[PDB]
């Protein structure tokens, strides 16, 4: 997991000209102010009018620099009815979350050794779920109303590997011959899938 | 922080006769069932009719054995008007939280090297705070209504060191001459404070 | 990464009745024998007559119990001409590898913050590649001959999340409405893809 | 615990104008000299004429920059007769110590899960004690003569949270209404306690 | 470094029949007693009438089971005049030490990247030294009186690799042709050196 | 082990004027290029005409800057007939390797607690070995032809402590009186050994 802190506070210096290190260099304490341990960025619902039908409002170290070195971060996800936060992976964190409003099918997938078992249930207000580091998982709004959840991670920068978008719309895309062999379907089907992710989102 | 996991899942075997190790031994996967990644324990408010005027509903590994090895846990805290979750420390985790309802003064205290500086603000619905591992902190309900928050930790078992309860109601209590020297007051004041925590809570 | 060792040696006790812990309990040293630090399991090529056109011969802790607690493991992958080791993720390890024979296209994909960039090149005998923990990656045999590679991980049990198999052949499968929303195609296309992975491999 | 080192030596560059990171940037080896692995700062007794009746002579990374990245530090504590090193916490390290001269009552307090149990004994010359990371603990000189101890930590910068001083004399102090609720006594008692710590030490 | 603890206390169960794990299984708290955080084993000087002319009194987890999971241990080393604690390595810990009596030459050796540089000085009462994890180091009594030091490690079980004993008195010994090639001397010189360590100490 | 990464990529900035930190500062991604995850430095055999009769071709972070933060590295070792990679230690990594050509005696030595036990066998093409962090080990070419192996480490910078060279040819060398006491032979023998390593290699 994230390296442990070596002092009380180390607010990320996010200036583009700052020297680059594992994580982020820190602001001198004299420039950190009094409010760095606090945020209000998650008070408002994200706009769910996206191809997925969900919106992620991130509160990683880039959005909450006071989390730098502390080994944690958060985000909020809002869902239109029938919207999905599609199969995805966090390369560097386990996730722990609570549904705040609505009804969300939450699915978590074991690795090959676990027989690729799918664990899932419809999670409602006040109910929680946990997703081990690096495993594929998703959420899907099964209700008629807008739903949302708030989640936390044991990393300042968990990362997100969106499976459909990286499989079909990476920069540049994976060669079609690789995907026809891997997906066991003809080039026409692979190209149809590529066509849906051509815009980079 | 918590040791990283060495497999996908390892549900804590909480049987009193189980061999003891750092953390917990695990249930065989055949006996884990399908629901271990999920909990509903935080759906209901805790009873705030306590001396503190708050109630902690824990979702550590003891209450959510599916978190075993995963490096995370949660809890919920409810507050009566004027209620406090008193100055306390988590010995083994950073805390990251969101106020869900009401108005909570949240205070976070730096160590000696940070000049014992107090960082505080009134945190309202949807707003968040972060508490570095091992630092003293508190919450206080400054509103007229009941308030609650939901918090996460980067440990399955963060621990709680309540400052007033530990100082005055440890088992056995700290000798009075130690406390008179440390607190710079007469024995009468120390014995008064001890009398308020004589039940171990 | 994997927890550090707390003694010189701790050979995994792989008996089905052994108590379960994070990782594995260990054989008493009296029963470990003299050969546990050594293996010959990767001397022979795997059978590439598979749908993928590749074969993985694993040398994780299950196959090499002497690696228990040591923070490392290996495997070998053999490829038929035109064969793929399909897009996949290791949830708990960085991978570092060398191509031993043939010509392999090796592709490594950044996360969302890296713009889902695809880094790739054709890697030949004696040439090497490195794959950060949790990132999607693949290999494809672009040569006319059989190819093979030998790779190492900074975990005793890196895990493997095969993207096509997990998306379409999980147990149970991900519901079709989740996949139609995520993949931006009709149910017919999703059910076609499911049919190709219906045997769980 | 502290992040592991990534090279042999990395002497802290403690210049006030140096870029800030988790821990400290390092001096080039050409500027480190030949003596960085050694210190003589603990050869002399600290002056015990302080309100606590003890003096801490620190040998953390700020005083011994050669410890940077190495995951260890030390200090010496001297005690007047009847003097205390008051209830305190190290947020980022376990402590391991030896009494060198005199008779010191050493007390270590479990967390809530341990029933806030107090473990204690009078520790004499050559005898040792260990204090788990983040737990409240104290020392008290029960002898008629000056006493001292030398302790080590598994961090370059363990930190110190002095319980009485941060509870009553933080910058700014915790609001009195918070403390009356938490300590279960009247405002007059809280103000008396505050008055003893008003100077910041 | 050592895995972090997942609870307050976990006293090593050192029974020969206990299940084996990374580190040690733990005594139930009901059986731990009240004294596990304390030791008196280092109060007395070791017998320096040895070939080395020094004696190590160990306080690792085997001798102080209360250190289990806590990431620390200690030992004491006593020296006859002209005695050595010979060139050695700790495979799993940084060492931090203080000379308590006498005059000890302490030498610390950089790795190949550090040009195998030897850092050394004569360390006297109250003076300290630090040895990075895995590096070769030694002590030698240059005084006319008996000397002793007390050292701490950031591991419960640092391990000791004695260079002369391992090179010449391993069980079984390293083959003579390996040592003649490595040491650049004839078989006669190697067999002479082997003869000095033929008892395994 | 090496601190975990806090982002996808962080290519080492190896400019001599760069600020120094634990590990290495990183190049901005705009300057990293497209090829940093790949190397061809191990395609060619090293020249085995050295006193040891072996050559190490390193692929640590200094030679493969793309490994920075990723917790892995590699090297290749080539052996003349009768050549040795002499008893040595990696202070910061376990090693996992495969013999590619020839016949190599591979020896691994336990610490004092393991009775300084020597584990060894002749390892041939495709066969593997594992060496726990910090333990002394060697390889010796028992065949009539040139042999080679390729190994990986769970560190970007494992380090190398060559036992004969640091014992006898450090900068400056260990004083002869220390070595006569430690090795249990006369000064003449110690000086003969020193004479073989006087050139610093
Ligand atoms: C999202 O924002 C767009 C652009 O402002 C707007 O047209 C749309 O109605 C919004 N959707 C929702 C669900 O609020
Ligand atoms: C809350 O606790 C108080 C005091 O113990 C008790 O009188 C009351 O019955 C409790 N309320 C509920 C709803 O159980
Ligand atoms: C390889 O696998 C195929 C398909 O299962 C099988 O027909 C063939 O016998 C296998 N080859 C060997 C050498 O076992
Ligand atoms: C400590 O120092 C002060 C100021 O120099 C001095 O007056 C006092 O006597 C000293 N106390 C002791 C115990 O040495
Ligand atoms: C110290 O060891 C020597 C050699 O084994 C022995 O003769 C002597 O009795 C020992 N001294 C004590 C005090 O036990
Ligand atoms: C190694 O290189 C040297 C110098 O170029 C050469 O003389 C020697 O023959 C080479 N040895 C081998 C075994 O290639
Ligand atoms: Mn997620
Ligand atoms: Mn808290
Ligand atoms: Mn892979
Ligand atoms: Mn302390
Ligand atoms: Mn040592
Ligand atoms: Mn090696």
């Amino acid at each position: 997991s994230d390296p442990d802190p070596l002092q009380d506070f180390c607010v990320a210096d996010l200036d583009g000209k700052a020297v680059s290190v594992n994580g982020h260099t820190c602001k001198p304490m004299s420039e950190a102010g009094d409010d760095f341990l606090f945020s209000s960025k998650l008070t408002k619902a994200g706009n769910t009018s996206t191809p997925n039908g969900s919106a992620v409002t991130e509160l990683d170290v880039a959005e909450w620099p006071g989390t730098n070195t502390l080994g944690v971060s958060m985000n909020r996800v809002d869902f239109a009815p029938g919207g999905t936060n599609p199969p995805h992976i966090h390369p560097r964190a386990t996730e722990i979350g609570m549904v705040m409003k609505g009804e969300l099918l939450v699915g978590i997938l074991g690795s090959l050794d676990s027989g690729n078992k799918l664990y899932s249930r419809v999670v409602r207000a006040g109910e929680t779920f946990v997703i081990p580091r690096g495993l594929m998982h998703f959420q899907f709004n099964v209700g008629k109303t807008e739903a949302y959840m708030v989640v936390s991670f044991n990393s300042q920068n968990p990362g997100i590997v969106f499976v459909p978008l990286t499989l079909f719309g990476s920069d540049p895309p994976i060669p079609t011959p690789v995907l026809t062999k891997a997906l066991r379907v003809e080039a026409g089907v692979v190209e149809l899938l590529k066509s849906k992710f051509a815009g980079g989102s």
